[PDB]
């Protein structure tokens, strides 16, 4: 049943779903979402757990699985994605951002990630994990990550839930491009399976559709 921090879901054999929750005004109480890619006995993160304490649960129970916490991406500069770059890099675990990502992380006096990914396209984990920068949508810097096997798409924050009525938050959001980079992401994943947004409830390729015509809808306002 998890802790008061952290809940685990699996998703498939080599993917787990880890999920925290925090209230953010005005939307009240959300859940985010990131991953934990098992690749035979090294474990990877997708985003970090929302609150340390989630975050240390999360190694704790890799660990406890016999599993090595080798590295993590962290798909946007916000909290509920990077919060923990600065406890992974005292483990010693290496952390992966994008050079757009580091320069907002720098920007709002945030530590870099050990790591950079510095083309649009990066093998994460090697015949296994995808980065993909389609452009700014949610902000200027967020990356998705494409499990090919399973056809796993994570959208995280670039990626609203089926049932969200607004982008939410869109201080550092480009309306205007989300939807150009929502359509290349489209173009490259036909055959995604699942989609996980970065709150809500996870969901199938009309996640990327609806979150299109929420933002054409907000630039039409
Ligand atoms: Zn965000
Ligand atoms: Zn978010």
């Amino acid at each position: 049943e998890g802790t008061k921090e952290l809940k685990l879901k699996k998703l498939s054999d080599n993917v787990y779903q880890h999920i925290s929750y925090k209230r953010v005004e005005p939307w009240g109480l959300i859940g985010a979402s990131g991953l934990v890619v098992i690749n035979g006995t090294e474990a990877h993160m997708i985003d970090t757990p929302w609150t340390t304490q989630g975050t240390k649960q999360l190694i704790e129970w890799i660990e406890a699985k016999g599993l090595t916490i080798k590295s993590a991406v962290v798909t946007h500069f916000h909290e509920d994605a990077s919060g923990d770059i600065p406890l992974l890099n005292d483990l010693k675990i290496k952390t992966y951002a994008t050079s757009l990502t580091n320069k907002l992380l720098k920007l709002n006096q945030k530590e870099v990630s050990s790591d950079e990914i510095s083309s649009n396209t990066f093998e994460f984990i090697d015949g296994v994990a995808s980065v993909f920068y389609p452009g700014a949508g949610h902000t200027e810097d967020n990356i998705v990550v494409w499990l090919p096997n399973e056809k796993i798409l994570f959208g995280g924050c670039f990626v609203k839930s089926l049932k969200n009525k607004n982008l939410g938050y869109t201080g550092d959001a480009n309306i205007s491009e989300w939807p150009n980079s929502m359509q290349k992401v489209i173009n490259r994943y036909p055959d995604a399976k699942l989609v996980v947004p970065g709150h809500g409830e996870v969901g199938d390729v009309s996640l990327l559709k609806h979150t299109q015509a929420l933002a054409l809808s907000a630039a039409a306002s």
